[PDB]
RNA sequence: UUUU
């Protein structure tokens, strides 16, 4: 038994890790790499896709599912398991990443054919293949992720996934680890720990009367899957004091994703599952439109406020958001809310040095609309959680992280008795 | 971590 890291390693993108035992060769995730090492989603996976036993995918993302249509388009044949809820996740997700392909590594025909080999398993659903026991576990970072729990030839492998931040309160508690011989854990906030939740929210519903009153606009850049809802969650919580505008989610990935939740219900937190059990879809506050086509996007940008505007993509590397951006960070009425992370480097993190006058879309605007970055929104674990979570497992393996984040992770670790190694690409680890 |  020994895990192949073969993505997400001294990286987060390109999660895929093989585990070999039992005679099996078992898949955990097969993302796709993005940004910087997109391309690398051409080059060979580092491992013959054909003589793969079967897969499992912790969830939805395209980080840990974005290469899967690849595995497929050369060869695989097996099963793929996960919840019904990545299953159905997943579906939005490759469908969107075809048409946001510029190099398009796989086809419709890949996508269809990889769909089809998924398999349902649920947690505390035991697969067993070879002598291999294998297990999911809450892990509350999307709507049905989870963690992997192999057990077999008398060893325990835990691969962590994806983590959430359990302060939020949509999804459920992440779940602690069983004790295993080796934990395989992700470290994308291995450095530092998250704004609480509960002054994040506060500090979100201030900038939010604030703006509103005095007739302005609220622009918040987000992902279409659970971070879009999430915020209308708070929206729908809230609005009772919150004043009167309308809410136009402007992006139609979040709204098949939207579309989608109250047949999830499962997967949310008690309280999220309490609110639906009184008839009430909590994902939907008053005011709600999504957004369809390009017309009415443009339209708000030429309409006056005040109104909340959530647009993608969460990282400013395009989108609708560009557009909104563009027209209305030049009005000091007006408030831009980060509520993910913005990639050093990119027009995220350059607005939120706060210069004089961004460059959008060719075209210079001045910048006056005021600016607010709500980390407390991550929908990852902190570095104070990723302690917790792997606290008291004796063997740990970094992947999921930049090489500082996990180093500075591993220090405290270490300091704390735990060996720990930072997952090197395709180098199996004795398990 | 994908966005007409
Ligand atoms: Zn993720
Ligand atoms: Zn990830």
């Amino acid at each position: 038994m020994r895990i192949v890291p073969f993505g997400a390693a001294r990286e987060v993108t390109g999660s895929a890790h093989l585990l070999l035992a039992g005679g099996r060769r078992v898949l955990l995730d097969c993302g796709m790499f993005q940004g910087k090492e997109e391309a690398r989603n051409h080059a060979p996976f580092g491992f013959d896709p054909k003589e793969v036993d079967a897969v499992l995918l912790t969830h939805a993302h395209l980080d840990h599912v974005g290469r899967l249509p690849k595995l497929f388009r050369e060869g695989y044949r097996g099963p793929v398991y996960a919840t019904r809820a990545t299953v159905l996740l997943m579906e939005i997700v490759l469908e969107d990443a075809l048409k946001v392909m510029d190099e398009p590594f796989f086809g419709p025909e890949d996508v269809e054919e990889a769909l089809g080999h998924l398999r349902p398993l649920e947690y505390g659903e035991w697969l067993r293949l070879g002598a291999l026991s294998l297990a999911f576990g809450q892990a509350g970072h999307l709507p049905g992720s989870a963690f992997v729990v192999a057990q077999g030839e008398g060893r325990t492998l835990v691969y962590s996934g994806d983590l959430g931040n359990r302060e939020k309160d949509v999804l459920p508690d992440p779940s602690l680890p069983p004790l295993a011989d080796l934990v395989l854990a992700e470290g994308t906030y291995g450095d530092r720990p998250h704004r609480p939740y509960r002054e994040t929210v506060r500090e979100f519903l201030e900038i939010l009367e604030k703006t509103l009153s005095q007739g302005g606009k609220v622009l918040i850049p987000t992902f279409a899957v659970e971070r879009a809802q999430e915020i209308l969650y708070v929206l729908y919580t809230h609005g009772h004091r919150l004043p009167r505008a309308p809410i136009y989610l402007d992006s139609p990935m979040a709204g098949r994703v939207l579309s989608l939740y109250p047949r999830l219900v499962r997967y949310f937190s008690e309280e999220v599952q309490a609110h639906f059990l009184q008839g009430k879809n909590p994902f939907r506050p008053a005011g709600l439109e999504v957004v369809e086509h390009t017309e009415a996007s443009k339209a708000l940008n030429r309409a006056p406020g005040p109104m909340v505007v959530l647009a993608g993509s969460g990282m400013l590397a395009g989108g609708r958001i560009l557009h909104h951006l563009k027209h209305g960070l030049s009005d000091p009425r007006n408030a831009l809310v980060f509520v993910g992370y913005q990639p050093q480097g990119g027009l995220g993190a350059e607005i939120i040095a706060r210069p004089p006058a961004v460059r959008i879309l060719g075209e210079e605007v001045p910048l006056r609309a005021s600016v607010h970055t709500l980390g407390g929104f991550s929908g990852a674990a902190g570095q104070d959680e990723l302690l917790d979570w792997l606290q008291g497992e004796p063997r740990v393996v970094l992947v999921h992280g930049e090489e500082e984040k996990l180093l500075a992770l591993g220090k405290l670790l270490a300091l704390r008795g735990q060996e720990v190694s930072l997952a090197r690409f395709g180098e199996g680890v004795p398990v």
